[PDB]
């Protein structure tokens, strides 16, 4: 046999680049995934994530309620956090025992895989009562937001988008949804007639994840790596694997 | 009058039967409900049994956590089963007081109704973190699973279909989705222009239902033979009601 | 060995106790206790016996 | 075939005659079990029973302590009872806040099988510090009680010894051992040189039951009625299952 390296006929290395290229290629076809991320960072270091995987199109929402720290297990001054938000709900609505909850998170990253289209990408950042813009009256239900997401990028390929805001501020209380479609660069409408009903059922069949991680690091190491999902981290250091067209 | 169970004109019996009959029909019309259930046996006894019912179309889909047992009002080692989750989503990444959890599933059953296509049956087993098979770059979204689907059967008929797996192993570690659609045999698309809103409403108007019974007797006595639900038990035998054309 | 002392005690944690004892009572006898369980996790699931080497198989009871 | 009830030839009632006296007499051979039972009587109307079952001899050996009302899964004051009991060693060695511990039993039956030689039984009814006779000094380890052994009799049958003693006074502070041999009509010695060995493992292989029971009444029907076993409760009223000679 040819040696190893030399020639046309290393098909172990024919083939290991197909392996990744397929898998590259498959992500992005109408029978892959698309895949969000919201990353809720909250002040003692933990992150809470919150996964969905789905055919076609896949979104997240959470309410102000929902994105704030609760510790599996662990004491999480429940009344007082009742009483905290009774006074995000409304100035002065309650009677907590602190200014600020550190439940609250500090900020929020939004992470999408590279089978999305970034121009479907839609946001609905509310108040804390759940309204995105002021009244419901005047809301537009989102924002399209993609041009604010960067690409997350491992050796020259897009690993992944990221859209990252801080919420630093005491007036920084929001619930969240945030939405995308599924790359499709045909002219076959996933939800025109002929496949509507599959879109319905990838709404059942969407995957869902959610844990608090301790760390960064421990979501690098144990959430983000070990899945090959892509990352930004705080330093702007880009996790992920390239595949297309590589060993 | 003409003597009871003698004649054309015992109208009593008549009336019975179309009652009956008209009840499997309607079910199977595309005014009907389609139901799925899902029940998560757990090694003390235990069901949790999730059942969603809806126009068109129905799902359920369950994290790896929303399927482990879960005991109202009782204590549940939750700072330990937050400790073991995390040794679950990734090997030794947790800090548990365990080998194995009682609380995670031995076995699931998924049932649908007879007003189900089998065909339509799509089953996303994930892993413990919420991928459908391995990595989502390669994860198809879904199995078409219907293939494997007992008929549960009263009478001489369908009362309904049964997939059955076992999660006897340490690694049977799954997060779990299952869709199906409702029975159409005619060539009005439900999801076409003319009925797409309401498939879009049955999304919001599907009703949801989960309770832990302490043992499948009480699943069998109060869950399942109150409602007129198909079953089938660890012994083999087919629970449900036959309607098409009896009294 | 009894049959309780062959069930799963967890030193230092939470053993269902009060319940464990309903458990206790409907296994002595059928329906006899009023426990919320079907099965008590803390049954053993298996038993292995071993003996040293310097046992004469022959004379073991059990 | 012969009919039923009328002839010699009623094998089914031979057989069934056989069965029931070859049970008499197997328990009763050197081959079958020996048992004692101790119940301590609560005056909470509660009955701690310890039993143990035994080829070639039995005994049961409790400290004071041990026989004291202990609720499994409940409140048992335990602070004050180890006061208590300081008490109970040495006049005013403790600091309890009661008089009388209700803990304490109000009574003791000992009964033994229909197997046990009642001039072997022995009892060890020790003081508080468990001492027989006062000092250990005077003390004679032992007491032969079998003369004050009534017969449990059911049917002109013996199932069974009983000797019952009251503890009403605040004196009756007792630990409690108490010893008989299996019946042994021959001149084989059971622990001579050929068989003392299979003795010394009959000590290893005894097995032991106890629990408390909440009644008398719980006691004779879930203890006693369905084991089969002997009892004499407080009416007088005898419990047991004759069996020599009869169907
Ligand atoms: N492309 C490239 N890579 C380099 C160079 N020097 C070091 N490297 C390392 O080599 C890695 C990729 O090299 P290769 O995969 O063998 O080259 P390639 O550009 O992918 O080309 P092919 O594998 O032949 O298709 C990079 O990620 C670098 O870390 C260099 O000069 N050019
Ligand atoms: N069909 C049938 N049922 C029997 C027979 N013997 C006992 N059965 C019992 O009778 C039940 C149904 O009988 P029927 O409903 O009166 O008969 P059918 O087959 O439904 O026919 P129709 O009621 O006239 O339409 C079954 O579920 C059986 O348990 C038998 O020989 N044939
Ligand atoms: N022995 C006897 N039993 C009676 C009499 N009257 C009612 N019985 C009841 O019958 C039961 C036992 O009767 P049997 O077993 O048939 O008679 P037996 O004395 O055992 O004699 P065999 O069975 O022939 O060996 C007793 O427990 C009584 O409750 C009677 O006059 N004599
Ligand atoms: N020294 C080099 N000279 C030329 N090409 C290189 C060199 N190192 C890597 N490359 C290639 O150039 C392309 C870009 O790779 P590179 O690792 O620099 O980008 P990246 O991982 O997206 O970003 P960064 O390294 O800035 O974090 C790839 O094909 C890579 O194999
Ligand atoms: N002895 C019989 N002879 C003929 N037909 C019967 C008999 N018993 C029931 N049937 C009929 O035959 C059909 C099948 O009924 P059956 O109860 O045997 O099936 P099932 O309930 O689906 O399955 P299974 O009894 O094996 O659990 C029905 O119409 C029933 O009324
Ligand atoms: N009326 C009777 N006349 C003669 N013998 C009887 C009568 N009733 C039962 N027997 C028999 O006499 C023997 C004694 O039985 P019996 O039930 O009276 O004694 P026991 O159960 O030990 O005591 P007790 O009935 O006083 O509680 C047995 O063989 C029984 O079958
Ligand atoms: N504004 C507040 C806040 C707290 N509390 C009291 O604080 C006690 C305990 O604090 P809690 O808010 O319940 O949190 P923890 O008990 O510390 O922890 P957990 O979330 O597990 O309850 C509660 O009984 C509650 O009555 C109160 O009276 N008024
Ligand atoms: N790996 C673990 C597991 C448990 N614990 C301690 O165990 C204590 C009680 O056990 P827990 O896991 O909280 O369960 P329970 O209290 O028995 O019951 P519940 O689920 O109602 O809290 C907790 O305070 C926790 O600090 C721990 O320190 N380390
Ligand atoms: N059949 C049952 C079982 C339990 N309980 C109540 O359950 C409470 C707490 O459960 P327990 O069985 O005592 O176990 P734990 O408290 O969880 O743990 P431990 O074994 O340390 O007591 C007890 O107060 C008891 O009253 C009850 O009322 N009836
Ligand atoms: N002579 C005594 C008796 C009791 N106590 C106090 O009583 C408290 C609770 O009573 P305890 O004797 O411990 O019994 P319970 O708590 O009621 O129930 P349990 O047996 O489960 O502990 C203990 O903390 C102990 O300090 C005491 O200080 N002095
Ligand atoms: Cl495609
Ligand atoms: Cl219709
Ligand atoms: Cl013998
Ligand atoms: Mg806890
Ligand atoms: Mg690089
Ligand atoms: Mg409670
Ligand atoms: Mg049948
Ligand atoms: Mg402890
Ligand atoms: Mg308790
Ligand atoms: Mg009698």
């Amino acid at each position: 046999a040819d040696v190893a390296g030399t020639s046309n006929r290393d098909f172990r290395g024919r083939e290991q680049r197909l392996f990744n290229s397929e898998q590259y290629n498959y992500n992005s076809s109408l029978n892959g995934e698309v895949s969000v991320w919201v990353y809720a960072y909250y002040s003692d270091g933990s992150v809470l994530v919150i996964n969905k995987n789905s055919q076609y199109k896949v979104g997240i929402s959470e309410t102000f309620k929902a994105l704030k720290e609760y510790r599996k297990g662990q004491h999480n001054d429940s009344y007082d956090e009742y009483e905290v938000n009774q006074s995000i709900y409304y100035p002065n609505g309650g009677d907590a025992r602190k200014f600020h909850s550190n439940a609250k998170p500090r900020a929020i990253q939004i992470i999408f895989s590279p089978s999305v289209n970034v121009r479907t990408i839609k946001m609905a950042k509310g108040n804390a009562v759940s309204v995105p813009d002021e009244y419901l009256q005047r809301s537009h239900p989102w924002e399209a937001t993609g041009i604010k997401y960067r690409k997350i990028k491992r050796d020259g390929e897009i690993v992944g988008y990221s859209h990252y805001f801080e919420l630093p501020h005491e007036y920084n209380s929001i619930s969240l949804a945030v939405s995308g479609v599924h790359k499709n660069p045909s002219s076959y409408n996933v939800g025109s007639a002929h496949n509507v009903m599959d879109v319905f059922q990838s709404c059942d069949l969407a995957l869902r994840f959610c844990n608090r991680y301790w760390a960064e690091l421990e979501l690098v190491n144990h959430y983000i790596s070990p899945n090959a999902y892509p990352y930004l981290d705080i330093n702007n250091h880009s996790y992920g694997v390239a595949l297309s067209n590589r060993q």
